[PDB]
């Protein structure tokens, strides 16, 4: 079983912006996610604007060309699929939803170090606090976000 | 993507029994729960008393054979693999739990229903009444309870 990615260098494509916030803040989000996972494991992650990566991110609303349809404001927040080609690896992230940079509405860093972790090969975790548990809920104050070591001793026993 | 058995007729074998409940009582809550599905599919399952069943049902406490170890009482209840071959497919139960055939304890038949919709390729649902909701809570009224909406479209999408 395991399933994981065969190699340690990834990269990532944003393919397309949320109008929510601004470029910049997207990636940046984005970037910290990244970082987040790069801190824990030998892996790392290396960008590209064209073409096909392995971790292709996208903003869709509705119907966008997979299995499973969005649902609106709210509900599920986004989605993404274990390691392997194709789409599998893949980032979605529920448009209808409001991104933010910040402790109000859906925080997009705190998304999408979630999804990553499920990009890599995690399954959700029964700690209430870990990064890695199954609902969604906004923090008081961001710079108290941190991996706990469900996450860590999780991701380290895939990689490293 | 789109993980789902390529074939609509499935094995099954209880490979062996938790102390918590009379064998008569597992098997009836195992058949109970794949009655359930085969309710609102075409699919069918035959159950094996030797050997490799498509979906190995077993009872297990912390380490057991795989690369996820059970964490004792409460916290994760049991794990299922997606569809395929070997260890996918499979469903085990963490024996720490007390498993119950009523609406006190861990309820055996909710649960088990709940993993072979895993089994059978599903993720969980935002709807916090359908069977696929990623907590676990008991009800108040065994018979009060039905399949929502949301888990019929999610298997019937899959298979028929
Ligand atoms: C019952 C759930 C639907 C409830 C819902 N949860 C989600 O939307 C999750 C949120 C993930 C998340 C959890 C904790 C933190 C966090 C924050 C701060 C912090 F400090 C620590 C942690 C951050 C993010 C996203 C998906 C859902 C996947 C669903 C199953 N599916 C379908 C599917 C299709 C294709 C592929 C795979 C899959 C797959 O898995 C996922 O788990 O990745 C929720 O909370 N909604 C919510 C909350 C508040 C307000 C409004 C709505
Ligand atoms: C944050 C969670 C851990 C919380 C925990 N949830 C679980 O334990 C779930 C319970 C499933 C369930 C949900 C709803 C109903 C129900 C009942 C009545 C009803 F009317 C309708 C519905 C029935 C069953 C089992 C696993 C967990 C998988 C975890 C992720 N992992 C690891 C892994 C390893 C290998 C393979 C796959 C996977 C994989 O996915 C699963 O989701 O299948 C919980 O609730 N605990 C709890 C609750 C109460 C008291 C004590 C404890
Ligand atoms: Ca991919
Ligand atoms: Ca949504
Ligand atoms: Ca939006
Ligand atoms: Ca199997
Ligand atoms: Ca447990
Ligand atoms: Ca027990
Ligand atoms: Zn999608
Ligand atoms: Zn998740
Ligand atoms: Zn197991
Ligand atoms: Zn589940």
């Amino acid at each position: 079983g395991i399933p994981k990615w065969r190699k340690t260098h990834l990269t990532y494509r944003i393919v397309n912006y949320t109008p929510d916030l601004p470029k910049d803040a997207v990636d940046s989000a984005v970037e910290k996610a990244l970082k987040v996972w790069e801190e824990v494991t030998p892996l790392t992650f290396s960008r590209l604007y064209e073409g096909e990566a392995d971790i292709m991110i996208s903003f869709a609303v509705r119907e966008h060309g997979d299995f499973y349809p969005f649902d609106g404001p709210g509900n599920v927040l986004a989605h993404a699929y274990a390691p392997g080609p194709g789409i599998n690896g893949d980032a979605h992230f529920d448009d209808d939803e409001q991104w933010t940079k910040d402790t109000t509405g859906t925080n997009l860093f705190l998304v999408a170090a979630h999804e990553i972790g499920h990009s890599l090969g995690l399954f959700h975790s029964a700690n209430t606090e870990a990064l890695m548990y199954p609902l969604y809920h906004s923090l008081t104050d961001l710079t108290r976000f941190r991996l706990s070591q469900d996450d860590i001793n999780g991701i380290q026993s895939l990689y490293g």
